[PDB]
């Protein structure tokens, strides 16, 4: 057992589910990793297609944990389908989930994501299975139905759409967008860059495969879509499909003038979903925002769209020394910014104090339940106003459950054209 | 075996091999990370004393280019004698000033380590009573404080011998405001040291009943009961806090110290325990302006300045309390900076310290760093420790938590 403490409130919670962990953190009783974006290599399969000896243990781990979340662990059903996926693995070295078994795990891989502070909604996730696709075609469409319906006209849902799982690891579907929505980038000949740093190389990708850039601030990417390990293909996203927000300011009236805007739909479409030694490369997955992401991150960060120079001038802050923390008022200005105007325009948006103070009875919640919560206090912590969420002063416990989501590499460092 | 760290907003990568020079635990296993637990979890037998001693020795005859030196080897012989024939030994001056430095440099919880090798080390280990505690104390006050020009400082107490007759300063820092609970549940002063404010009361202080009260010194010499001092008003550096454009500010009647003195830690140095070793920097504005005044188990003060900021404070998207957090922040820095007091904001601090970092990584092959700590509590991602990996490991020397003494210490007196 291991405690951990909230140091505002005094209350301690005690876990036992961490017993049940599989993977490396990558930590050891000497070193601590806690701050490395990628700490561990280490895998529950390996590189391509598993031997039996090497699939069949992580399936039937899989499947024993769904039949006991059902108080089903022994049940007629549970032994067949044992018995069904070892046949399945002897004769095409792999397996297929039932749609339940989907359902299950993909709410169980965002339910066991340490690094969410949404995680209050894990049950609430409506999956799309995606499995029948051959075709960069047919993923679109699918994309389009996921963000039509994961927006719905500003009512924000969670939604993650399936595609087929990884076979040899030469017919990989992917999404090669980071985002299903982002903004181009653009490096300009003097040096500096138009639009979204993060996301020239990708640009430079699509201009190459014969995207016609409009080379503005906030243009929306195309979709980039490798289906059964074909070469990818380009798409615009139909832009009534693409909900945006002007970014202005509920007092001053220049604010409106810096022309920035932000998209509604977070979704997240190069992480890999982990199913009982199963590897689902494609699974975009979809949620609503929390304001800092695009107020502090997204618009602050010195490599990202770096607006504070230019907010801080329009409200005439003395920005000739770092102690007069011109940056820090305007960090909080422009985040005031960012909310009003999803609230104004009723695209749902979720401020990190209202989301800090969710997790926390999340926490509570899977404490009382489950025995545990796995959490990443460099990650829940929101990256503006730390210590007045109640986030910060709860110690947290990291260790790695499955089903998960996981990193994988950016295709374009591994697909050989065809 | 190499570790690399990557900048993920300049995408330099340093390679760490310090961390193979670790021997304690992190807290964490190969399953679980415990980064964010607080604390994770009588005396040194001779056989355990000689491989720590050993240890030290070598590294300091090391680090002045003398490993394996008549020197050096004579070194060792005496500090075997010393164990063998009373089951402890003596530090050396310079090997005391050397593990003092090196204990905060290997501190991975501090973001002001830029300054290590500038540490003034006061020698106490002749004290013997508590109004020699006292002396020594206020000498290090005094010294460090220096008008405002504030310089970092260090006095060391005799070490442990049997766990009986330990130094201890009960004060967790030199200079820090009473708190008093009233009949009615609120506090006065600070709710922080309400607990240690009843403790002085009990041993016969009579306490102001103010909110900016200094507390006495509560001083315990030799594993003596402990005994009440108040330090002379003269050497207690305060600011009154002002704000460049709100003039109302003054009206909340703020004011901090200016000399932040942890007290309540422990010194390791080759296996030896220093249960006294007081020791001062100077603050970085956040300490006070974030977690001092506006925690909400502190002086809470961030509604009343919402409110004379009239801020819209009935719903939480407002960020009423972030606006106000920062102009708290503002405050404190300029009203330091007024008074010619010495004080760091968190952007210059933490850009000091990947400065810091990299030359370290540089010349010694590495920095242990707690992310945890290290960031501010504030504006966390526009400062560049944010974006900085970190390892985390234990070096020796070292500074350690250890027991609050009134949960320890048997009453001797009636
Ligand atoms: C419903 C509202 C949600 C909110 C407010 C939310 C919030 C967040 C935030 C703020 C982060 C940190 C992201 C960053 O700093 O870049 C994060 C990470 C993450 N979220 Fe959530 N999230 C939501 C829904 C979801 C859903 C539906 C899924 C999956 C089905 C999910 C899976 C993850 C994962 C795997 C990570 C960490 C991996 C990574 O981003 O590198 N989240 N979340
Ligand atoms: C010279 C200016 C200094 C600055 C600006 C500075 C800054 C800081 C800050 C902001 C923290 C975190 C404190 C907290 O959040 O409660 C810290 C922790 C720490 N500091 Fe430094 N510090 C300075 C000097 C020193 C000195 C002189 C020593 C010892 C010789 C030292 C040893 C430590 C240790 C051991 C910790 C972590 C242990 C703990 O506080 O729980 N620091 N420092
Ligand atoms: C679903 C969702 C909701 C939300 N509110 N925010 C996010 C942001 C995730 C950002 N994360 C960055 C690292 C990565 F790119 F590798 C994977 C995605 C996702
Ligand atoms: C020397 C110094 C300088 C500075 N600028 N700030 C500090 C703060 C240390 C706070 N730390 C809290 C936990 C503890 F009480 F156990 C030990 C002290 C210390
Ligand atoms: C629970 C969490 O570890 C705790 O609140 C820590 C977070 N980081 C901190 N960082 C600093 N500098 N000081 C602190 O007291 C804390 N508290
Ligand atoms: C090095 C450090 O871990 C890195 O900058 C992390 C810090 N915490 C974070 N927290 C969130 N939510 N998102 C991030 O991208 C990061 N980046
Ligand atoms: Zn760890």
């Amino acid at each position: 057992f291991l405690k951990v403490k909230n140091w505002e409130t005094e209350v301690v919670l005690t876990d036992t589910l961490h017993l049940k962990s599989t993977l490396e953190t990558g930590c050891t009783e000497y070193i601590c990793m806690g701050s490395i974006m990628h700490p561990s290599q280490h895998a529950r399969r390996p590189e391509d297609v598993a031997t039996k000896d090497q699939l069949f243990p992580l399936a039937k781990e899989f499947i024993d944990q769904y039949y006991s979340s059902i108080k089903r662990f022994g049940s007629k059903a549970h032994m067949e389908r044992l018995e069904e996926v070892n046949k399945e693995i002897d004769t095409t070295s792999t397996y297929q989930l039932k749609d339940t078994e989907l359902i299950y795990g993909a709410k169980h891989a965002w339910r066991n994501a340490s690094r969410c502070v949404g995680r209050i909604q894990w049950s609430k996730l409506q999956v799309f299975d995606a499995r029948d696709c051959t075709t960069a075609h047919g993923m679109f469409n699918y994309i389009c139905n996921h963000v039509k319906y994961a927006t719905n006209k500003g009512n924000l849902r969670s939604a993650i759409t399936i595609f087929p799982q990884r076979t040899d690891g030469k017919h990989d579907f992917r999404v090669w967008n980071s985002q299903l929505i982002r903004y181009a980038g653009y490096k300009q000949p003097d040096g500096s860059t138009l639009g979204d740093p993060a996301n020239v190389q990708f640009t430079e990708i699509c201009i190459q495969q014969g995207w016609k850039p409009p080379r503005g601030r906030f243009d929306v990417l195309p979709l980039l879509l490798q289906a059964n390990g074909n070469d990818p293909e380009l798409f615009q996203i139909p832009p009534e499909l693409v909900l945006e927000v002007p970014i202005r300011h509920p007092k001053f009236e220049w604010f409106k003038d810096l022309g920035l805007k932000w998209y509604g739909l977070p979704a997240v479409s190069n992480m890999l979903l982990e199913i009982g030694g199963l590897e689902f490369s494609a699974c975009p997955f979809s949620g609503w925002y929390m304001g800092t992401e695009i107020g502090v991150r997204d618009y602050c960060d010195n490599s990202r769209y770096n607006i504070l120079e230019e907010v801080a001038k329009k409200m005439n802050l003395d920005m000739r020394k770092t102690s007069s923390l011109w940056k820090d008022q305007a960090l909080v200005e422009i985040n005031i910014a960012v909310l009003y105007s999803f609230q104004s325009d009723k695209v749902t948006i979720v401020d990190h104090h209202s989301a800090t103070e969710s997790f926390i009875k999340h926490m509570e919640n899977e404490y009382r339940c489950r025995g545990g919560c796995p959490a990443d206090w460099v990650w829940i912590v929101p990256p503006m106003s730390g210590s007045i969420t109640p986030v910060f002063h709860q110690e947290m416990l990291n260790y790695r459950l499955t089903p998960s989501f996981e990193y994988q590499p950016d295709p374009w460092n591994t697909h050989v054209w065809k």
